[PDB]
């Protein structure tokens, strides 16, 4: 019996990787042809947005301009879009990641595979921890993870680009791999799906302080060097905050430098980072006037993180990362992310 | 006895060490203010280079708009510069080091260090030979190494960056170290100087490989993915071709991943592969045409490393490296690039 993929969420990302998998099950008798996509109900151009992507296949709004398969079904009642999925594919911002899985939460059938594309931390009563442990505690089902080099506007026009499946169950990653690989977009599974998991969440705070230095005007010697050292501080932290063995090898796969030299080039993050350091104006205030209801997570990953390394008595040794959440939330001067590197 | 140094070489990079010595050695005890540099005489708008730099202080081919400071003389003859000489900065495009050797050995005090600065690698009887080696045992004396992010024209403008420094006797390192520091250059010293030496040379046949993927208008995901496969492949040629065990950590420092980003992004051999991708002249044309005497070591270090790797039957393993070569030399179709990142 063809396996039933439903898609939760359905933004920037969500979009470009409903495109991936609906050509990708055409093609695949293992895979339901049909693709069920959960859409939390917008009215754009005085219409409701799932009768947009049905009716002209194209998510105007997060989206905009790259057609999606006819085969993919927006669904606006996440129950109906839930019920008699095989496989799940959670791809939605972190905050509100919550809700969905406390209203989902045992209205899935029990044997269901699931991978979780969401790049942040979950800061809640319990501590710090992996969104897929979140995911995990509440759905009761096997959670992969798909962390890459993957800004989903380029991967939606063809682009060729890397990701990284990480899987504890290393057979259900490489199903997840059959569905979701493409010529232009090759896939490697791994294990350690903590550590992918955490390059993924740990990188936008490098990208933010990337785009400080940018709107400082401070070229590409400097971003290399803030790359660099992000990634040495993303090591040491994944070094304490991880359960057991943290491999350097993972940090060379798509989800650690890739995604770092992607996302601090041409993600999000940057842009808005940029913006903060030459207008002067807030992240929240810059988030709305710029995304056109995207999310960042940068900013927010930055202060779960240095709340933690406070806890702990480690902030001096994470000059680079408390320098982005100071610079962010407590009125540091932006000039003052040079320092940081300089000592 | 204040050490008295002198660089060898005057060009893009050269003008930029030159600018730095030129400062540091006038607030430093240690050193001694007038600085000796050997330029290669040519005649620019009439006049010899070594008039134009003695003059006006500043190198208007190589280094323009930039000023360098009184106490660093030009000097046309290289015996002169060379002899008395306590420290030897070595900065030459690498095809011409031969050519400097063969006319100073044993010019040159036996007490000196030296440091080299140049990027690639030699052609040698048995296999891979080291530019540094060419140079200890043609001048017999100690030879460190400098690698790092480090584009001239950004240096050159004081912008923040890091470099590595390669250095068998550690104190010799410290030394240079001690010489070539500003707030504005991070040295971080290392001892295994021939990994640090060879990241500087590899790093070049990516930046090629990165060129041609911009001029067929790829975008940042597939830059980040070359960049990660030409960082495995710089790790899996210096496992084999390394004298000793070769650590990951070393790729991190700036001489590896950084050097890897900054020149993928902003350097010579990354604009004129893009050239070569749209325009289907020749890379020597380019190279006469777009760099003003400037030069190229990506495509020839690209052919050096093919014929070891033949010789050896390890091209299957290197298909990064391969690709450029085959490109630059074979008149393989510029759009295969992709195809080997596919496989
Ligand atoms: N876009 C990219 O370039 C990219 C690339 C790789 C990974 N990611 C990650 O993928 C994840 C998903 O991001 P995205 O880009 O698909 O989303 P997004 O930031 O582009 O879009 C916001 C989405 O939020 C949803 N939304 C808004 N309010 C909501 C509410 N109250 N309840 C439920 N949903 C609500 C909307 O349905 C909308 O589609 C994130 O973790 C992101 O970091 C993004
Ligand atoms: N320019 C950079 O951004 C940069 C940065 C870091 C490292 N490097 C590396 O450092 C080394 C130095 O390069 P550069 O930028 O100073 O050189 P360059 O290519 O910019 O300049 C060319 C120079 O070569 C010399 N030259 C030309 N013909 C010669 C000949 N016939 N005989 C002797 N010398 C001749 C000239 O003196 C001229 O100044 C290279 O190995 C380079 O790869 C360059
Ligand atoms: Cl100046």
């Amino acid at each position: 019996a063809p396996l039933k993929v439903c898609i939760v969420g359905s933004g920037n990302w969500g979009s470009a990787v409903a495109k991936i998998i609906g050509n990708n099950v055409k093609k695949l008798q293992k895979f339901a042809s049909t693709v069920k996509m959960w859409v939390f109900e917008e009215t754009v151009n005085g219409r409701k947005l799932t009768d947009i992507i049905n009716n002209d296949h194209e998510n105007v709004k997060y989206l905009p301009g790259h057609k999606l398969p006819e085969n993919v079904v927006a669904m606006s009642n996440l129950s109906e879009a839930v019920q008699d999925a095989d496989l799940l594919v959670f791809v939605i911002p972190h905050q509100f990641i919550h809700r969905i899985c406390d209203e989902i939460t045992g209205r899935v059938p029990k044997k269901a595979l699931g991978i979780t594309l969401i790049k942040g931390i979950d800061e809640g009563p319990e501590g710090l921890k992996l969104i897929s442990d979140i995911i995990r505690e509440k759905m009761g089902i096997d959670i992969s993870v798909l962390m890459g080099a993957n800004i989903a506007n380029e991967v939606a026009a063809e682009k060729f680009c890397e990701t990284t499946i990480g899987s504890k169950v290393m057979e259900n990653g490489l199903l997840f791999k059959e569905l979701l690989q493409t010529p232009n977009f090759r896939i490697t599974v791994v294990d350690d799906a903590d550590t992918v998991e955490l390059c993924g969440a740990l990188k936008n705070i490098v990208a933010v302080g990337a785009g400080f230095c940018d709107g400082l005007r401070c070229g590409d010697n400097t971003k290399a060097a803030v790359i660099r050292l992000g990634l040495m501080e993303m090591i040491a932290f994944a070094r304490i905050f991880c359960k057991g063995q943290v491999s350097t090898a993972t940090f060379l796969e798509s989800c650690g430098v890739a995604d770092l030299i992607t996302t601090c080039y041409g993600g999000r993050n940057r842009r808005v980072a940029e913006a903060f350091a030459r207008t002067g104006k807030t992240i929240e205030e810059l988030e709305k006037e710029m995304l056109n209801g995207q999310k960042l997570q940068g900013p927010q990953t930055s202060a779960e993180v240095y709340r933690i390394l406070k806890q702990k008595g480690l902030l001096d040794k994470f000059p680079l990362f408390t320098a982005v959440y100071q610079i962010c939330y407590e009125s540091r001067p932006v000039q003052e992310m040079l320092s940081c590197l300089q000592s």
